[PDB]
């Protein structure tokens, strides 16, 4: 059983790679770096939505909205592909909060 980190890279290289460019690679690979950071020996089918949320919060501190948004769609498709193939069963995308806290806009006025 493959981990979420290694699966993400594998899924990418096998599926999205021939359709994308190196400019796209660095997006996926940077995402993969944050993924492998948190989900090291974490199996693809064991991801809880609570920790997935925590992953996004941290990612939204280091990257812009467009970066975290596309990340979400990659992960969503990663589970969508895996579930299609009958490999994964838990999709933690329920709490896929795209909170780019770099630009978390509220009203800080007094």
């Amino acid at each position: 059983m493959i981990t979420f980190a290694d699966y993400f890279y594998q899924w990418y290289e096998v599926n999205k790679l021939p359709h994308v460019s190196e400019s796209t690679k660095r997006h996926y690979e940077s995402a993969y770096k944050h993924i492998k950071d948190h989900f090291r020996h974490k199996l693809l089918k064991d991801i809880k939505r609570t920790e997935y949320q925590k992953f996004l919060n941290e990612y939204g501190l280091t990257h812009s909205y467009e970066t975290i948004r596309k990340l979400n769609s990659y992960i969503r498709n990663a589970f969508d592909d895996a579930i299609h193939e009958g490999y994964v069963i838990k999709n933690p995308t329920y709490k896929a909060e795209l909170h780019a806290s770099v630009l978390e806009h509220h009203h800080h006025h007094h």
